[PDB]
C-alpha cells in the first residue's frame, strides 16, 4: 500500500 | 492500493 | 484499488 | 476499482 | 480548484 | 472548480 | 487548489 | 495548496 | 508499505 | 503549501 496523506 | 488523501 | 479523494 | 471523489 | 486525479 | 477525473 | 493525485 | 500525490 | 504523512 | 508525496 501507498499513502499520501494524515491518518 | 493507492490512497492520495486523507483518511 | 485506487482512491483519489478524503475517506 | 478506482474512486476519484470522497466518501 | 479542486482535483481528483491525476493531470 | 471541481474535477473527479484524469485530465 | 487542492490535487489528489499525481502531476 | 495542498498536494497528495507525486510531481 | 509507504506513508506520506502524519499518524 | 503542504506536499504530501516526492518531487
Amino acid at each position: 500500500m501507498i499513502h499520501f496523506g494524515n491518518d
